[PDB]
């Protein structure tokens, strides 16, 4: 659930995490539109389009199992739905990680109103 995408991120990114992440550029928010702004904002296009490979659960709402043990994330559980919705907050997660070098802030709560622009297919 976006809950525990939440808490996913506030345990690998620190607490300020889920409000450096969940406005971020045209796709970090979610069901973004537009062009990806850059690298972070592409890990939440893709993790949109994640969301959208989900068939036979909600990955907004369906609540999954993920065990945290320093600082990384694994996804578990016995409903493979619910851990491929795991695995779409684990892979953002770790994605936004690998791009914080390139996190910035102008795209931080960066507005729909500037990706009105065609959006990116998935
Ligand atoms: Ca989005």
């Amino acid at each position: 659930s976006l809950w525990q995408f939440g808490k996913m991120i506030n345990y690998v990114m620190g607490e300020s995490g889920v409000l450096q992440y969940l406005s971020y550029g045209c796709y970090c928010g979610l069901g973004g539109q537009g062009q990806p702004t850059d690298a972070t904002d592409r890990c939440c296009f893709v993790h949109d389009c994640c969301y959208g490979k989900v068939t036979g659960c909600n990955p907004k709402i369906d609540s999954y199992t993920y065990s945290k043990k320093n600082g990384d994330v694994v996804c578990g559980g016995d409903n493979p739905c619910k851990k491929q919705i795991c695995e779409c907050d684990r892979v953002a997660t770790t994605c936004f990680r690998d791009n914080k070098d390139t996190y910035d802030i102008k795209y931080w709560f960066y507005g729909a109103k500037n990706c009105q622009e065609k959006s990116e297919p998935c």
